């Protein structure tokens, strides 16, 4: 059981904390499974609705992980890579602003490099209901944080917008931002942003992102 | 010691072969180091003079490597991505036409998955001498052999155009194709090419493709 798709291959159907063996991984790990959106199967890599969870973490907490998968949370990028190694996942990202709009973003192929690529991001084959265009750098971006610079920008990406992300100089995403209350009429440019959607300065409801094997 | 690179800054200077020590891999590899080019330093991955090595392989073959770090080899899958997994590496790509013109692709990030990923091949940050648009896909293509058909085509482009390349719906390039003598003025679509540099039907004198790390 390597994954929330085999949880679910193997008959549980409902959505929910699991705990998952991922390859190459010392210890079993608790994941949130969403069994429900198109077929079920997604393994959540992180997710937010309240902002209760602070995102303004360190390297080492991007890399193992934060929150509690019962509510917002970080898998951890260390976690992300041993699973998209397994083999082939997409990417699907559950987005809502707070007019009462869902809408999503897709890839058909997702994975991170590993920590000395500094979990860098490729992505192909963007499609979905959040943007004609993807808020998210498909062409490569390392992983940054407040205590690693690793963006394409001369200036600190995380710095300026606060979280851990795949920053480009800084790109038109950063689902790890400042949760702020007022979103929609209110400021800023480092709240919960997915440009394509929404614009740069609407700071989002809640965002979930999540991943299933290719089939 | 675990590239050229290494190799170098050891104070070898001269270009030949070499046996590297990759993290992770069981036994150490022969090289060939090219330590003229731009500052020396680079890993050769695969290189074609002549025809006499036949690189018309399967998975395994393609996976392992096969031929002479002395002569024309490929170094295999498998060692490229554990070498590019140590560290970032950046690629250059040397050509030579029948007619004494040499030219270079160089891309500033290189990387691939593993084999579970198909050897899904990543690059960033086109520059160089062979074509103003590079003639390997940025956005991502599995790698293909003749027994694995991996690629993004309804059709077989390894059957078609034959090797193991990380072939598009085919793509603009195929290294490993078939050796022409006659190149130049004479066919075929399935020889040695690099579309952006001499066009889809020339097929080309020399390849060398060869890495190292950022700096
Ligand atoms: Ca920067
Ligand atoms: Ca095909």
């Amino acid at each position: 059981f390597r994954d929330c798709a085999d949880v679910y291959q193997a008959g549980f159907n409902k959505s929910g904390i699991y705990t998952i063996y991922i390859n190459n991984m010392p210890e079993p790990k608790k994941v949130f499974c969403n069994m429900d959106v198109n077929g079920g199967g997604w393994t959540v890599i992180q997710h937010r609705e309240d902002g209760s969870l602070d995102f303004q973490r360190g390297w080492k907490e991007y890399k193992m992980g934060f929150g509690n998968p019962s509510g917002e949370y970080w898998l951890g990028n260390e976690f992300i890579f041993a699973i998209t190694s397994q083999r082939q996942y997409m990417l699907r990202i559950e987005l809502m602003d707070w007019e009462g709009n869902r809408a999503y973003s897709q890839y058909d192929r997702f994975h991170i490099g590993n920590e000395k690529q500094n979990y860098r991001l490729y992505l192909k084959g963007h499609t979905g209901t959040a943007g004609k265009q993807s808020s998210l750098i498909l062409h490569g971006a390392d992983f940054s944080t407040k205590d690693a610079d690793n963006d394409n920008c001369m200036c600190k990406c995380a710095l300026m917008l606060t979280g851990g992300w795949w920053f480009d100089a800084c790109g038109p995403s950063n689902l790890n931002g400042m949760f702020y209350t007022a979103g929609q009429n209110h400021g800023k440019l480092n709240g919960i942003k997915w440009h394509y959607f929404k614009g740069p300065s609407y700071s989002l409801r809640s965002t979930t992102m999540m991943i299933r094997p290719l089939d």
